[PDB]
């Protein structure tokens, strides 16, 4: 059953719509957070899509009739879109947009100087000591709309609307600090249904805004958990993770959205030099494989493109699906939810969603670890640089099984094209893992 989605960010719609035919389907991700659809200022850099110019569907990622399409696509294969909405403000500034509307001194297609706070600048400072500031002026010079107005709702209301009528599934909330929990309140009231919404909320402590202020209006995207994890990953001990989540001051596992990075921390926005990325390779590996087989929160696998140092620079001037060649893990599009690791990390916690409970947690005190989810899977990691040869229970019927982070189960199922793990007739598994490596096996990836 479906548990992971993926941010194929600033993938286009063509190469989103058949990602989603010929591999998120069939490996079962949920769905997909893709860049901000709407029309915005013209540009090279990634952060031209969070400078809204109108609701228009025409943007670097195509057009109105290819969004459609790849919702349809999509819809098809099982997979379902999240859409990136801006809710707090527009574009700075004056200029062109991706549709050619022309905006200029707050005056846009649809918002006049009128429907934005006055100009004022959100300071660093801020942030720790006056929650007004926060809310109400503006972030790095992007016109703060006046999200209380009667006028401003309706019209972010109807945009989510629409989007939801052309197949949208769920909505990320972007820059939701800057808005008062009570505005976001009364926009869900306007908004039909209860489609998936997460907040974009960043709270490590000490701010004026608190994360637990939102979650009454949906999910929110819990940081504490990629920094937390990055750090233990880098300089700690993997063995403190065994009551990780709650027990370490997050929010509560239903209402997170985790990851092991996102668009902005990778970037130095947010997050520092702790985080794990696509480039620290195997450590990333691992890190995910973690997040995967763990049972908190809503997990979103991140896929990059390699940006090779420029954090402004947007993405590579060649499609993922280029003329039959995968455009993948090298110098462009990086793939990670391709990664065997990664993506054999879905596959447990896809399998593994019938028994939410961390069974049967064993570590050797620092960098190797290994816990179970019941009879439905079990795992290890071993991050020391001495072969993990430990004995370890678990809950599982004893047989053979595919390690899934190295291969998978043939259609017969009578083979596995990775290595084979052997649980014995006391459930015990006898474990062999290199330095840097891991291992996780499922009930529904058993030899016969
Ligand atoms: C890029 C982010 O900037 C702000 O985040 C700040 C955190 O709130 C603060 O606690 C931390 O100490 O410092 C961060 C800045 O370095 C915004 O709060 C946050 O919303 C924003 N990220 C999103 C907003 C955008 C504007 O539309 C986009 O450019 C980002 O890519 C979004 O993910
Ligand atoms: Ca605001
Ligand atoms: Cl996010």
């Amino acid at each position: 059953t479906p548990t992971t989605f993926v941010h194929l960010f600033e993938w286009n719609w063509q190469d989103v719509a058949q990602e989603c035919e010929q591999y998120l389907g069939p490996k079962g991700y949920a769905a997909v957070q893709v860049s901000p659809p709407n029309e915005h200022i013209t540009g090279s850099q990634w952060w031209t899509r969070y400078q809204p110019v109108s609701y228009e569907l025409q943007s670097r990622g195509g057009n109105r009739a290819q969004f459609i399409d790849m919702v349809n696509r999509c819809s098809a294969a099982g997979v379902d879109i999240y859409v990136d909405t801006l809710i707090n403000h527009m574009a700075a500034g004056s200029g062109t947009g991706t549709a050619g509307n022309s905006f200029g001194n707050k005056s846009f297609p649809i918002y006049s100087p009128q429907d934005f706070h006055e100009s004022c600048t959100i300071n660093n400072s801020d942030y720790g000591n006056d929650r007004y500031r926060v809310q109400n002026c503006e972030l790095v010079g992007l016109a703060d709309l006046d999200t209380a107005s009667n006028y401003v709702q309706n019209t972010i209301a109807a945009y989510i609307n629409d989007l939801q009528a052309i197949g949208v599934k769920g909505f990320r909330f972007d820059a939701s600090k800057h808005v008062a929990a009570s505005d976001i309140q009364s926009l869900m009231a306007k908004v039909n249904g209860s489609p998936v919404v997460f907040q974009e909320v960043i709270d490590q402590g000490g701010e004026a805004v608190g994360a637990s202020e939102y979650l009454s209006t949906g999910l929110v995207t819990e940081f504490k958990y990629s920094t937390e994890l990055g750090n233990t990953f880098r300089n700690g001990s993997l063995a403190w993770l065994s009551n990780f989540g709650e027990g370490w001051g997050f929010m509560p596992s239903s209402s997170a959205v985790v990851f092991v990075d996102n668009h902005d921390n990778q970037r130095g926005h947010g997050g520092a030099g702790n985080v794990i990325t696509f480039e620290d390779g195997r450590l990333y590996d691992l890190a995910n494989v973690f997040m995967l087989a763990y049972p908190y929160g809503y997990p979103k696998v991140m896929s990059s493109y390699d940006f090779h140092g420029d954090t402004d620079a947007g993405g590579p001037n060649v499609p993922v699906h280029n003329n039959g060649n995968l455009e993948c893990f090298a110098s462009n599009w990086k793939c990670e939810h391709r990664w065997s690791y990664i993506a054999g990390g879905v596959d447990f916690r896809n399998n593994t969603a019938d028994n939410w409970a961390v069974t049967n947690w064993w570590d050797n005190t620092n960098n190797q670890i290994s816990f179970g989810r019941g009879s439905s899977g079990h795992m290890a990691i071993n991050k020391e640089d001495s072969t993990l040869t430990a004995t370890v229970q678990t809950d599982m019927a004893s047989g053979q099984y595919c390690n899934v982070l190295k291969g998978e189960l043939s259609a017969d199922a009578k083979s596995c094209s990775g290595e084979v793990i052997t649980v014995n007739s006391d459930g015990t598994i006898n474990l062999n893992i290199g330095a840097w490596d891991a291992m996780a096996i499922h009930k529904n990836a058993k030899l016969n």
